[PDB]
RNA sequence: UAAA
């Protein structure tokens, strides 16, 4: 798995990320946690993002 | 599983949440219940939403 | 597991409730749920059509 | 399985069908064969349709 | 499997094909090769197309 | 498997500039740094992780 | 950063 180390490194070092959804919309925040299906993305509070709806994840 | 505690917290408290679908549609209501593949969202109606059609679940 | 979906669709089927099925592409289908399995729902209006669940976003009583 | 008897009846009886795709397009033909993943649809030509791209199948 | 025979027939005879994607884009060329998840489509250059994105494969 | 991995591995090893077209039509560009069963790491200014479920086509630029 |  490249995905888990890539996300764990963004999580562990509290890096700001942009998550682009499959419809083009860009979300931003920090990865609080993730599992096989979802990413919890936190600003004030965490929204839950389904991985099946994500196209790309980048630091920024 | 991160989904179950995340959704059960919203369900127990009956707070408003926005469910954004992969096609951009925003649904607004309370999480009435859920299972492995669907969420029941309650406003003036109770509607069953397939998780495969959901991008994000965002507490209001 | 399926403890929500199956009783929700079965109740609609049993009581012949007019339903709306919204597809992910935005189209609204209407009819009665005649039956369903793991992957499809049979929706009856003038005739029965097989709707793939993977194409569906929402199901609600009309 | 409801899917398999539904499609087999159309196939065996040579029923003209409309297959609606997830982008709204309607294809028309007779079902030549199908498996877990695809339906082969015959009109003027033979074409392979992936089930994941189908929303609806109905006799025309 | 209906895919392997269908696609091999096109590959073998060098049939010009249209590969329609679920988003409506029409790709055109000849089938160079394929596996369980992708089709290699050759025209100006050789492009790898994910089957999960394909709606239909049809002669041009 | 037997076609996907050699295709992507050759692009990776020679550091070929590639175009990755997403299902929403957007075109991404960069170098394939690495890949696994579910994602491609795509390198340009930064490294971004691209989910394969969101990709329609991969082609050298 | 979005179609109550």
């Amino acid at each position: 798995s490249l995905q888990d180390p890539f996300l764990n490194a963004l999580r562990r070092e509290r890096v700001p990320v942009s998550i682009y959804l499959v419809n083009g919309i860009k979300l931003q925040g920090q990865i609080e946690s993730f599992d096989q299906f979802v990413i919890l993305l936190k600003n004030t509070v965490s929204q839950m993002v389904y991985k099946h709806a994500i196209s790309t994840v980048v630091p920024s």
